[PDB]
């Protein structure tokens, strides 16, 4: 089956960089390449699976449209102090009630993590809401970057 996600952040997050890691290119590959959705085969528990990620560029508000998919994954930069509080309010704003689960993940996770700007850390905010703990993400790898959180998000896209 083919399951959909959004994944949303600010400018220059790292958003074109995780669906082209689901595709197996790491950075070093990504900046030799002059779309806003990627797909690949995905495994779990053994069986095989679709992931279809839609990169959403940041905005002041979701339509109907960009809002529906079966797992949303909420990328935020942790050298970026402005980042995370995007995430914050786009799941407020559209997701907090949508019965969709979320993802939030921590890119670019090689470089310096600063101090987010916002009044909770994304680790309080994951536990606030139910969701699991930021999962640390980067596509600067020597080989292909790590599939960890595509696995995690195709077994949150399966929930009912
Ligand atoms: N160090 C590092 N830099 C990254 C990573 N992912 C993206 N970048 C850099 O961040 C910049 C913008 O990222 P981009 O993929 O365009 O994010 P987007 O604009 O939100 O889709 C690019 O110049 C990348 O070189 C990462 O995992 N590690
Ligand atoms: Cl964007």
């Amino acid at each position: 089956n083919v399951f959909r996600c959004n994944v949303i952040g600010v400018k220059n997050c790292g958003k074109s960089g995780v669906l082209q890691a689901l595709l197996g290119r790491n950075l070093m590959r990504q900046k030799k390449i002059r779309s806003y959705y990627a797909i690949n085969t995905v495994y779990v528990y053994g069986q095989e699976k679709y992931l279809l990620l839609h990169d959403i560029s940041e905005s002041e508000f979701l339509t109907e449209a960009e809002i529906i998919c079966d797992v949303v994954c909420l990328v935020y930069d942790v050298s970026n102090p402005k980042s995370f509080e995007y995430c914050a309010r786009i799941f407020k704003q559209h997701f907090m009630d949508s019965r969709i689960p979320c993802l939030i993940v921590a890119a670019k996770s090689d470089l310096h993590e600063v101090k987010q700007e916002y009044s909770i850390s994304p680790t309080d905010f994951c536990r606030k809401h139910k969701m699991p703990p930021p999962q640390a993400f980067t596509c600067n790898t020597a080989d292909a970057p790590s599939k960890d959180i595509f696995v995690k998000l195709t077994t949150m896209a399966m929930y009912p």
